[PDB]
């Protein structure tokens, strides 16, 4: 069951792997959620993206030693907007060592984020080069091609049916594909299929504006996609 924590919404979606939810009030839109993740591997967890502000990322840290009492060993963000990349002061502040794909911290100062301390670089066929995501444990990081954005990056999480979209992928009930102001419209297809090629097994996909859902929304997200080009 969701658990409210302050204005934050943690969901237990498998044994060591919790959602996190926060919410930020833009005007002319509403209050929008978005989601990203918590994972225990063993003695340390490992946090994929931020929440909107640094406040509700010191709340996410917050309810991590409440409900899990362990040191935060590492996190990634998934592209250089503010509801993945929001709260990378309040990372550095608690002394997190933080990721995000180069491209993501090269935009990051330009889009009013602060960048991470580390950058991924990713081969041809989009995984991540394994030197620059050391200790990550069971996140498998694959860049998918340009989509939501350029700079837009997902994770699988080994040992679990879970693979973590973010703003590339809506799901299957979706209306639109959000906000597509930094979109490849031309490419957004395709990168969404590359996703679930990526991580074939996958029976939980999580994303940042939509609640978990199957991989229908893979394939809605990608047909949706098509009408884009
Ligand atoms: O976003
Ligand atoms: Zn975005
Ligand atoms: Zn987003």
């Amino acid at each position: 069951g969701d658990q409210r924590f302050g204005d934050l919404v943690f969901r237990q979606l498998a044994p060591n792997v919790w959602q996190h939810t926060s919410y930020l009030d833009m005007p002319g839109f509403g209050a929008v959620a978005s989601n990203g993740l918590i994972v225990r591997d063993g003695g340390r967890v490992l946090v994929v993206d931020t929440a909107w502000t640094d406040d509700q990322t010191a709340q996410i840290l917050n309810w991590i030693k409440q409900e899990i009492n362990l040191p935060v060993a590492l996190a990634v963000v998934t592209h250089a907007h503010q509801d993945k990349m929001g709260g990378m002061d309040a990372l550095h502040a608690a002394g997190i060592a933080t990721y995000a794909n180069a491209l993501s911290n090269q935009l990051a100062p330009q889009e009013g984020m602060v960048a991470a301390q580390h950058s991924l670089t990713f081969a041809a066929n989009g995984w991540v080069e394994p030197a620059t995501a050391p200790n990550f444990g069971p996140l498998k990081v694959f860049y998918p091609g340009p989509g939501h954005t350029s700079d837009n990056i997902t994770v699988g999480i080994d040992g679990t049916d879970i693979a973590f979209g973010g703003c590339l992928i809506k799901d299957s009930k979706a209306k639109s594909l959000g906000n597509l102001g930094d979109a490849d419209t031309e490419h957004y297809a395709a990168s969404a299929r590359a996703f679930g090629a990526a991580f074939p097994k996958a029976s939980m996909i999580v994303m940042s504006h939509s609640a978990p859902d199957s991989r229908a929304a893979i394939t809605h997200t990608a047909r949706m996609a098509d009408k884009l080009r």
